[PDB]
């Protein structure tokens, strides 16, 4: 799986400019996890710690009755406004059909990837 998550990576523009040894750390201790159709992903108003990147699938995105803001695929990312500052999530995310995101975590995050231009200064 290593190699696979490697090659994904080295192929999403966002993070295709890391250092291939901090992409290899990534791949190293991402989780893998999978949604249904209809699953929520993040439910807003919680508290969290992990980042998301879609490597399949879509992801629908809504908040505070919510309204619908966007919707997410393959190569994008979410997850991140939990890891800036205060810990709480300022939207929901469900998956909008089989949907695996690669997940790391706060420990991950905050070193290799929270400096990053795309991300941090990533408005809305
Ligand atoms: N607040 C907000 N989050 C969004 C929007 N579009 C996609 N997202 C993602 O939805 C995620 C919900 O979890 P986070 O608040 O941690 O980070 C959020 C973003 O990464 C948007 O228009 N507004």
């Amino acid at each position: 799986k290593h190699t696979e998550y490697m090659e994904f990576l080295k192929s999403v523009p966002t993070f295709q400019s890391l250092p291939e040894e901090i992409l290899s750390k990534l791949a190293d201790v991402l989780e893998e996890t999978h949604y249904e159709n209809g699953e929520y992903i993040i439910r807003q108003g919680a508290r969290g710690d992990t980042f998301f990147i879609i490597s399949k699938g879509t992801v629908n995105v809504t908040r505070e009755d919510p309204v619908f803001l966007r919707t997410l695929g393959k190569g994008d990312w979410f997850g991140e406004k939990a890891l800036q500052g205060e810990d709480v999530r300022t939207a929901n995310v469900i998956a909008a059909e089989a949907v695996t995101c690669l997940v790391i975590d706060r420990d991950s995050f905050k070193h290799l990837i929270g400096g990053l231009d795309d991300v941090s200064n990533k408005a809305y």
